[PDB]
């Protein structure tokens, strides 16, 4: 029982300092594991359940820096193909109080398609989820496409975390990609400022409803410092938020996805598996660095008891 | 009204904070910095007085900001820089013998460069027009110069060549031929003592630069690194020493040489004058660290060849 991911893997560097601008000379830290998909299996991996991802890293050191993270955390990366004439993704970001320069699209990270997703590498794979913010371009779609539809003629489970950003919904191309992946969906895990997105419904709770009566089986809603809800036909909960020091939101809702998945995938019920995936989230949030914020079992189950 | 114009990519570099720093493990980069063969040539023009131009493309971003904005400030003309919202602004990280690097140039904005996104408008007073060979990579690079050199050449104007190519290039016959099509349309060749042969039939430079010549190029200059420079035309031949320096970045060494050269020309020095400015530019150039920090005004090139 191994649980896959598909997409984006990149480097982030970050501006030293608050305010520091992108046209002027300066110093930056990095690079830093960093992909929505990367993370969120990293946080599983942590977790000790076995998984998997895949994806496309350049010939450098920046894919390097990538795989031999993930690789080390116990991340089976048999599915990131290398590509000799392709940079790696990176990302630089600056701060503000948040600003980004990103080289993804036409990167290395862009290049993944149906050819690179090897039927055989998810031969015993039992949930596989996907990251909206993966599907930019047809080649991403194909690739998303192929392996969703391995895993679920093999019946297995599919998560669906939609953090797309609002501008693929004008591309008619990108919001179909959407609505093939929710047809598709065991497990819709939105943000409360996601929740519409995807819905012919205008309000949330009339959304959600629409989500179970199409197929979707559980809604897990993130909302934030304001805790996380969980839907399904059978049960309706909610849980307050952790009050915690926020440094980086980055990664919160990554984390909180690998938690529940990795969660659920150790037995878990819901009630539980919220719970953890809840902590797990508003830990993350306590560190900077996108990858930096993963807890281990014994972390979140201390932050829990402490609180 | 007479103006100097070149083409190509230009992008910022983000160095290595320290030597030995590997691009697999976190650390600390200074960046980012405007760079560009291309780019670096200009501003040498420009900061020696010669108004200037540049046919260039970034992205919708800081990086292609930055370039926009130290470019202008030195006083060159950018209204041939377009920029191209759905493409990232090139890149280049690098880390300190060898310098190794992590390009983002061929995917970046700067393949996106289009004879389209040329124009005459801009090239009308242009009487001379510089060539990189580190610009042609791809097909809708060599039709913009392409472009841009015939509409240069039916104003009677004069073309510069500089092939500091990537050797594999040579490889690939439509950029093989590019390269030998630019070369002979070239007024003034400017390759590098390792660079001598790759457009030549010849094995011995001697024969190599004789054919140049005879092939219709009038001026072949010679860089030779830390042991100076040579120029060669039908009439005469000679030179120069290198002046000895401690050397810190040689990055933009061959770019700021040229931009020097074709710069001291315009302000009438002969080939003695403006082969010895050159490269003492050269020279200034590796003193400093970034690929565009080390050029020089003309009176510091003037009071370093002084006082030595
Ligand atoms: N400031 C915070 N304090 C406590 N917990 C938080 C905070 N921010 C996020 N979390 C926890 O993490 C989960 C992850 O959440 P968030 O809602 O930011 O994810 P998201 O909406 O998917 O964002 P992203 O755009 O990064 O994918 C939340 O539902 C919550 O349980
Ligand atoms: N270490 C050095 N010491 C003194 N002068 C130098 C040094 N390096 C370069 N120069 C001067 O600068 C000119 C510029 O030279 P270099 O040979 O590195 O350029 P190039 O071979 O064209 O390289 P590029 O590919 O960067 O364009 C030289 O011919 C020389 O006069
Ligand atoms: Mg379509
Ligand atoms: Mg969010
Ligand atoms: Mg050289």
């Amino acid at each position: 029982s191994k649980v896959f991911t598909i997409g984006e893997i990149l480097v982030e560097i970050m501006a030293s300092k608050i305010g520091q601008p992108f046209d002027q000379p300066g110093i930056w830290n990095g690079p830093y594991p960093s992909g929505a998909p990367a993370i969120f299996i990293d946080q599983v991996t942590r977790l000790g359940v076995p998984c998997g991802i895949i994806s496309c890293v350049g010939n450098d050191g920046f894919g390097d820096i990538n795989i031999h993270r993930l690789a080390a955390d116990g991340v089976d990366i048999r599915g990131i193909s290398v590509l000799p004439l392709e940079a790696t993704g990176s990302a630089f970001v600056t701060y503000h109080n948040r600003d980004f320069i990103f080289n993804i699209k036409n990167a290395a990270c862009g290049k993944l398609s149906a050819q690179h997703v090897d039927e055989n590498i998810l031969k015993d794979c039992t949930h596989f989820h996907i990251m909206g913010s993966s599907l930019f371009s047809f080649h991403m779609v194909d690739a998303v496409k192929k392996a969703v539809t391995i895993v679920k003629a093999n019946g297995g489970v599919i998560s669906f975390d939609p953090n797309i950003r609002k501008e693929m919904l004008d591309i008619p191309e990108m919001r179909d990609a959407l609505h093939f992946v929710l047809e598709l969906t065991d497990i819709y895990m939105p943000s409360e400022g996601e929740v519409l997105l995807l819905s012919p419904h205008s309000t949330p709770e009339r959304a959600i409803a629409g989500f179970l009566e199409e197929g979707v089986k559980e809604v897990i809603v993130k909302r934030g410092n304001q805790g996380a809800s969980y839907y399904s036909a059978n049960e309706q909960f909610h849980v307050e938020s952790y009050p915690v020091e926020e440094v980086d939101p980055t990664g919160a809702g990554d984390c909180f996805g690998g938690a529940w998945i990795a969660c659920r995938q150790l037995g878990f019920d819901a009630h539980r598996a919220l719970q953890y995936a809840n902590a797990c989230g508003a830990l993350a949030v306590t560190r900077r660095g996108p990858m930096e914020g993963t807890s281990r079992l014994m972390e979140i189950e201390t932050f829990i008891q402490r609180h």
